[PDB]
């Protein structure tokens, strides 16, 4: 029932999911001006050098790129993290038009899109589990800007013919995903939520200050995806993002500046 339309959309789902309201919601404006340096952070440590991505598919409301969880593959730890979480999948949040589309805003910015790694404490031992706790998951967010091209993002491009419309899936082997990080790993970070329902507030944010740029075309081909099923009628999936939700009683500590 949930989704992106003026009927089921982000001010809906409070009604299926209560939690929607809750004291540590995702996403958040990160206002830069406010933002604690916190000099005892450390850098954050992204090892995808072993990364084994199986499979990408359209769920409806974004695509998914899933990855091998099995093993310590692909891991994110440091950074404001205790100990070692798996990369299980990432996708993306965009907009209809290029100033919309990013889920946290910077000075109330928004970007056009942004990209969410997902991963999840090895402690907890499987991604269900690890939903179910407040430190379970991290989840490095990562804007996209319209601008040149980001030639490791388009393999991903390239298959989204392939899982237009919800439900559909493809084979979806060797992509790297150190092709879609920016330069620089300086970062934002909080604790908060999953930005779609069941909206758990299982997250350590890690949002990096550093945009990646991606093209016009690219970005324009996300936006032939459907969020129906290949059955139904067109719906252009298009704006599947949450607005920022209030900080409420929390502090974005910064890694730099
Ligand atoms: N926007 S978010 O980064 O906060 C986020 C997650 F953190 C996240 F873990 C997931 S996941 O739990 O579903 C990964 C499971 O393999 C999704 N969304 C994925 C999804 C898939 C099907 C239906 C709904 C959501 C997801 F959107
Ligand atoms: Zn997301």
């Amino acid at each position: 029932h949930w989704g992106y339309g003026k009927h089921n959309g982000p001010e809906h789902w409070h009604k299926d999911f209560p939690i929607a309201k809750g004291e540590r919601q995702s996403p958040v404006d990160i206002d830069t001006h406010t933002a604690k340096y916190d000099p005892s952070l450390k850098p954050l440590s992204v090892s995808y050098d072993q990364a084994t991505s199986l499979r990408i598919l359209n769920n409806g409301h974004a695509f998914n790129v899933e990855f091998d969880d099995s093993q310590d593959k692909a891991v994110l730890k440091g950074g404001p993290l205790d100990g070692t979480y798996r990369l299980i999948q990432f996708h993306f949040h965009w907009g209809s038009l290029d100033g919309q589309g990013s889920e946290h805003t910077v000075d109330k910015k928004k970007y056009a899109a942004e990209l969410h790694l997902v991963h999840w404490n090895t402690k907890y031992g499987d991604f269900g589990k690890a939903v179910q706790q407040p430190d379970g998951l991290a989840v490095l967010g990562i804007f996209l800007k319209v601008g040149s091209a980001k030639p490791g993002l388009q393999k991903v491009v390239d298959v989204l013919d392939s899982i237009k419309t919800k439900g559909k899936s493809a084979d979806f082997t060797n992509f790297d995903p150190r092709g879609l990080l920016p330069e620089s790993l300086d970062y934002w970070t909080y604790p908060g939520s999953l930005t779609t329902p069941p909206l758990l507030e299982c997250v350590t944010w890690i949002v990096l200050k550093e945009p990646i740029s991606v093209s016009s075309e690219q970005v324009l081909k996300f936006r032939k995806l459907n969020f129906n099923g290949e059955g139904e009628p067109e719906e252009l999936m298009v704006d599947n993002w949450r607005p920022a939700q209030p900080l409420k009683n929390r502090q974005i500590k910064a890694s730099f500046k």
